[PDB]
């Protein structure tokens, strides 16, 4: 008898899903991935619910303050998001010492002002005072900071999850679709804002008939849905029929290209636009390290949400079916690697720098070809720190080889303000 508690409302949209309220408890029937099976103890109704809106009773993942599966990085972006203040914290999984936790707290430098320290902790964080429970540790911080560099106030505002999509529902009929809104058209067809059975907005992608084969398409849309990440477009659905439809979870804010020329874009500050750099980088390592291939990164293809989280879009796309952010090989002899995407990243940092100015500003693509056999790179712009010019330059090298990883890329934009050193504080 396996009892689950939820740990958010939830209000049923599907035929045989499940509403609760936070705090109720249910009995779990079938662990079958996404979704559950499950009996509400409040309803007594049986039926599925989200496994990610729930945490097994008396769990860690039941308290307020607890943040489970997230990085230190990811600790500090929930952390700065708007809706916190000084001592906002968390306590969470340790990224580096497998099977311990550590704290995040929201304080404020006089220079660089709104920062997040990170404290390991043994519990004890220093062997002054030793605690039985997580909760006596919090407890204690909360009423004056025992040597923190802030007193813990509230804990971090936490973000109700996305829905997972219907379960069984990877193929639909169009039928299931209504295509409101037309927001792009080009060659290869259109992206239309629409609904799904009425409750769930949705991106839609139809394709036009193309040198394409109907089945070789969907083979790799099958693939492609196996290979989520955080920092990838999330893919929900396909509709098998010509003309193919392709359905994506909808990013509020467009593209990124978009985003930073608009007015909300243009007043972002530098540190802020290092950290998208920094979660595209992310996205290509995971792509990367999985040995895939992009072939089309620019900011053209990076979407934003409404809480400003930037995803890579077609990926697979680009391997199915813009001269100035390829690289010299890719365009003389179509060799696309991973290291013609460092290339193609390093032109992104630099629309990212500019707020979506278009690269080699008033050169043809002739021209650009030719600059560039000659050495020729884009300069440093006003804005944009030495350090963060000489990353897109190693993204640059003539040879493929002598670029970085996006593995190492991620790390450098990651810390870019931070020290090794100074990663975790130190208290004796
Ligand atoms: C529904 O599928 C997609 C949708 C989008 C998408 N574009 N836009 C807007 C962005 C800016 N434009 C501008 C045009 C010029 O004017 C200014 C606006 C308007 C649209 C969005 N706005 C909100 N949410 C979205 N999801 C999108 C991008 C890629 C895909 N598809 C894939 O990622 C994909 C296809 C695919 C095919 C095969 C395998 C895998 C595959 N994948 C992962
Ligand atoms: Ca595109
Ligand atoms: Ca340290």
């Amino acid at each position: 008898r396996i009892i689950v508690v939820a740990l958010y409302d939830y209000e049923a949209i599907h035929h045989e899903d499940l509403s609760f309220q936070k705090g109720d408890q249910m009995v779990v029937l079938e662990e079958s991935g996404e979704w559950w099976k499950a009996r509400s103890l409040a309803t007594r109704k049986e039926g599925y619910i989200p496994s990610n809106y729930v945490a097994r009773v008396d769990s860690l993942e039941t308290e307020e303050w607890f943040f489970k599966g997230i990085s230190r990085k990811d600790a500090e972006r929930q952390l700065l998001a708007p809706g916190n203040m000084l001592g906002s914290f968390m306590i969470r999984d340790s990224e580096t010492t497998k099977g311990s936790y550590s704290l995040s707290v929201r304080d404020y430098d006089p220079r660089q002002g709104d920062t997040v320290k990170h404290y390991k902790i043994r519990f004890y964080i220093s062997p002054r005072s030793t605690f039985s429970t997580l909760q006596e540790l919090v407890d204690h911080y909360k009423k004056g900071n025992d040597g923190l560099c802030q007193k813990l106030s509230v804990p971090c505002m936490s973000s109700k999850p996305q829905k997972p999509w219907e379960k069984d529902a990877w193929e639909i009929p169009r039928e299931s679709l209504k295509l409101e809104k037309k927001l792009g058209a080009g060659q290869f067809g259109e992206v239309w804002m629409a609904t799904y059975n009425k409750h769930t907005k949705v991106a839609v992608k139809t394709m036009k008939p193309g040198s394409m084969s109907v089945e070789a398409f969907l083979a790799e849309a099958n693939v492609m849905k196996t290979l989520q990440h955080d920092k990838l477009v999330k893919l929900h659905a396909v509709v098998t029929k010509e003309p193919i439809y392709i359905i994506t979870e909808f990013m509020a804010k467009g593209s990124l290209l978009d985003f930073l020329k608009s007015d909300e874009g243009s007043k972002q500050p530098l540190p802020k636009l290092i950290d998208f750099s920094a979660q595209i980088a992310e996205g290509m390592a995971f792509i990367e390290q999985r040995n895939y291939i992009h072939r089309d990164l620019r900011a053209a293809n990076i979407l934003v949400s409404a809480s400003l989280v930037c995803k890579i879009a077609d990926f697979g796309l680009a391997r199915v079916i813009p001269i100035k952010w390829t690289a010299p090989e890719a365009i003389n002899f179509g060799s696309f690697t991973i290291k013609s995407d460092v290339w193609s990243f390093g032109i992104l940092l630099m629309e990212i720098v500019t707020y979506g100015r278009i690269p080699y500003p008033g050169m043809s693509n002739p021209e650009v070809i030719r600059a560039l056999e000659r050495g020729y790179r884009m300069p440093r712009p006003e804005n944009c720190p030495e350090e963060l010019y000489n990353i897109m330059m190693r993204c640059w090298k003539n040879r493929p080889e002598e670029r970085p990883t996006f593995e190492y890329i991620q790390s450098v934009l990651d810390d870019f303000y931070t020290a090794t050193e100074s990663q975790y504080e130190e208290i004796p």
